[PDB]
């Protein structure tokens, strides 16, 4: 029964899930000062020519983008990744407000909102078997600030009337999630979690340094989303980021000199 608001949000989640405390929590603040330069990285590698999306769904906490993840289509690789990653769905935290929104933090800045590419291990054969894996995951985040829209963008800001509430979905395909990407590779990544119940420590985060910007207007769209149920009182969908946790020495390398 888990939400944001102040009696089920990001504070209460250990009760229910007491890997919110754990070892490898995520989101973090990236310290951009403390983070290491890895010359051992090769490049990183986002192969997206044949993703093929098959409908957006409410789920009363976000929308989620699902991908037909059948077949070798839509693979993240390289980088600090062992093997190839398949993209199974992305959704995105945002804000009441431009000045909040992001779930990581860059030296304490928080964005207007963040892009989470959800890829599973395929050494795994899926995303079930994949999330009792340390190394299940590999989330690809973006930034997303405030200014110019973003084309790519618009297909999705368009469909949201369809889905407004909670359970709501609709076929969504041909999406091209290459539309969303910013224009350099140039990442930070550290072990993690997922950053919604269950908060599991499966995850090789990828944090984009290059944010993406998207328009007023869409992101004024995304926040007439309500995370209640269809004849239900409305609770706009907005704040659905869980705040930095402890990086508990952890340490976050950069792709970048
Ligand atoms: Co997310």
């Amino acid at each position: 029964n888990w939400g944001y608001g102040k009696h089920n949000g990001p504070e209460h989640w250990h009760k229910d899930f007491p890997i919110a405390k754990g070892e490898r929590q995520s989101p973090v603040d990236i310290d951009t000062h403390t983070a290491k330069y890895d010359p051992s990285l090769k490049p990183l590698s986002v192969s997206y020519d044949q993703a093929t999306s098959l409908r957006i769904l409410n789920n009363g906490h976000a929308f989620n983008v699902e991908f037909d993840d059948s077949q070798d289509k839509a693979v993240l690789k390289g980088g600090p990744l062992d093997g190839t990653y398949r993209l199974i769905q992305f959704h995105f935290h945002w804000g009441s407000l431009d000045g909040q929104g992001s779930e990581h933090t860059v030296d304490k800045k928080k964005y207007a909102a963040e892009l989470h590419l959800v890829h599973w291990n395929t050494k795994y054969g899926d995303f079930g078997k994949a999330v009792q894996q340390p190394d299940g995951l590999a989330v690809l985040g973006i930034f997303l600030k405030v200014g110019s829209a973003k084309p790519g963008l618009q297909k999705v800001v368009d469909v949201l009337d369809s889905i407004k509430t909670k359970g709501k979905s609709a076929d969504f395909t041909n999406f091209d999630p290459r539309g969303l990407l910013p224009e350099s590779l140039d990442y930070w990544t550290y072990p993690g979690s997922l950053t919604t119940p269950p908060l599991l420590e499966c995850v090789t985060w990828i944090v984009l340094k290059e944010p993406i910007s998207v328009s007023s207007e869409q992101v004024l769209k995304f926040r007439k989303l309500n995370f209640n149920g269809e004849g239900e009182p409305e609770e706009l969908m907005v704040d659905n980021w869980r705040p930095a946790q402890p990086l508990k020495n952890r340490q976050i390398k950069a792709s970048f000199k």
